[PDB]
């Protein structure tokens, strides 16, 4: 569309020099250890290393539109592999170090990674997911649902209903799913650490959720190559490729980044796996 305000697009990148980057990721390690309720907020920057372009990066969808150019994909959504970051986030949840994951991404890669759906809010919906209008039954498909903008996909419900099935991809005018937003909001207020990963935090209300962690005295970490609307309210900013940051973080936490078996859907989180004992901080 046209009227849509697509915010600030194509701002310059920041590269924390190595000595400062290594120090900041150690400090992120310290905050993850110090924290009871860590919530992670992701955006399109965590899939760029999977061949999926972002929106407002140098070569983002909107940025290239603004220069009469096209975003470029190095994969299909179907052939896209979850990143090192995606798989870090799976392990951090499995070992009880991640309370909730709030994502703006429609790329479907959280779900395909094996990340438990009952700890994920997909604020902008999921390209692989269609929802029964009648009974609200969601199906996670192996291919992208054909439509966007909450339209009829041309498939019908099969619950023990014949309901109209619709894509879950929000148009600009469309408001967020209340279930996902209320749990996102809840996790975000309750958190004592919110970590943002490859989002620019320019979209209301998704981009404001990390700031609710600040009220009641929670810490905010923003990891991002470009500035973000809320760089100011952050106790830590890391200008780095998010895969280098997470692989170093995981290395500091003593956690392995698990193998991706290929697309799998886990509906409900299993009870936490063992995790290494905590270092003496103070
Ligand atoms: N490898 C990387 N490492 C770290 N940061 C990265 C990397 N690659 C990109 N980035 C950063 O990642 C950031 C990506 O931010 P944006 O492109 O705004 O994506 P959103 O998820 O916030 O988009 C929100 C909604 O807006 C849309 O209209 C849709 O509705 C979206 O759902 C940039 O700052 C990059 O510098
Ligand atoms: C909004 C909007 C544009 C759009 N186009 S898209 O090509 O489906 C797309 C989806 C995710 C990413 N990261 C890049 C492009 N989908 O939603
Ligand atoms: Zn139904």
């Amino acid at each position: 569309p046209f009227t849509a305000d697509k915010g600030k697009c194509g701002l310059p990148e920041i590269f924390d020099p190595p000595e400062e980057l290594e120090r900041k990721v150690w400090e992120l390690a310290r905050l993850v250890w110090q924290s009871s309720s860590v919530v992670f907020h992701t955006g399109a920057g965590i899939s760029t290393a999977s061949g999926i372009p972002d929106f407002r990066g140098p070569h983002g969808v909107w940025t290239m539109e603004e220069r009469g150019l096209a975003p470029k994909f190095d994969t299909t959504f179907e052939s896209a592999r979850p990143t090192q970051t995606h798989m870090a986030l799976v392990q951090l949840e499995r070992v009880g170090l991640l309370r909730f994951l709030v994502s703006q991404n429609v790329d479907g890669l959280h779900v395909r990674s094996g990340f438990p759906r009952d700890k994920l809010a997909e604020l902008h919906g999921n390209m692989f997911v269609e929802e029964c209008a009648k009974c609200k039954t969601q199906y996670v498909r192996d291919t992208v649902v054909g439509t966007m903008g909450l339209k009829a996909t041309g498939r019908l419900c099969t619950v023990a209903c014949r309901g109209e099935l619709r894509d879950t991809i929000l148009d600009w005018e469309d408001s967020l799913p209340d279930r996902d937003l209320a749990l996102a909001d809840e996790a975000s207020r309750n958190a004592d650490l919110s970590i943002t990963l490859g989002t620019s935090l320019q979209i209301r209300p998704s981009g404001n959720l990390p700031l609710a962690t600040k009220r009641r005295g929670g810490r905010l970490v923003i990891v991002n190559l470009q500035p973000t609307k809320h760089d100011r309210h952050a106790d830590l900013r890391i200008h780095g490729y998010v895969d280098e940051v997470m692989t170093r973080l995981m290395k500091h936490l003593g956690l392995e980044i698990p193998a991706w078996d290929g697309p799998r859907v886990l509906e409900r989180a299993l009870p936490p796996l063992p995790r290494p004992p905590t270092p003496k901080l103070e």
